[PDB]
């Protein structure tokens, strides 16, 4: 199994969802960036794993579920089988990471991408080890009811650039945004 990563799009007031919907209007190139980054795997014969909480899974429009070309794993203690269209179910992020070393997935998974939501990000971000955060900064305030956890910059370094990630300001539908990559190893 390869690197562990979080990927998020977040407004200036730290919002990531409004009743699960994006707080901002849909941004086509931001969507394309998310698909490209989470799907691209260099290791021949493997796919990336996407891990998400139950609410994040059901916030994805059905036409976009499962995230194609990736192994889709949902976290839930209430669910007793993977949701329709998903591939795997784990009770916790720890169990999901443990599963990636079981024979059922050990040689199948390259990169692991945590795609939401708030509590899953928080657990990943505060667990020791090597972790990167791919953060799209939506540079406006938007009404939200779920939020990204604080990034502790004592441990997460903002990288000066990263291959395959544009470094300059983007704009869609009149909304400026930018792509950042953070890395910790503790
Ligand atoms: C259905 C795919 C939406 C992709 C655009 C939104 C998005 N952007 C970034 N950079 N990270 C994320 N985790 C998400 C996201 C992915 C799934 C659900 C909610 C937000």
């Amino acid at each position: 199994v390869g690197s562990l990563n979080c990927i998020v799009a977040v407004s200036q007031n730290m919002g990531i969802g409004k009743n699960g919907d994006l707080p901002w209007p849909p941004l086509r190139n931001e969507f394309r960036y998310f698909q490209r980054m989470t799907t691209t795997s260099s290791v021949e014969g493997k796919q990336n794993l996407v891990i998400m909480g139950k609410k994040t899974w059901f916030s994805i429009p059905e036409k976009n579920r499962p995230l194609k070309g990736r192994i889709n794993l949902v976290l839930s203690r209430e669910l007793k089988e993977p949701p329709q269209g998903a591939h795997f179910l784990s009770r916790s992020l720890d169990d999901a990471l443990k599963l990636t070393e079981q024979p059922e997935l050990a040689n199948k998974v390259d990169m692991v991408w945590i795609v939401g939501g708030s509590s899953v990000y928080k657990e990943a971000m505060n667990h020791p080890g090597h972790l990167k955060l791919f953060v799209t900064r939506i540079m406006q305030d938007f009404e939200s009811d779920t939020f990204f956890p604080e990034i502790d910059l004592e441990k997460y370094k903002l990288l000066p650039e990263y291959p395959g990630v544009l470094s300059d300001v983007q704009e869609e539908k009149g909304i400026k945004y930018k792509f950042e990559v953070y890395e910790k190893n503790d």
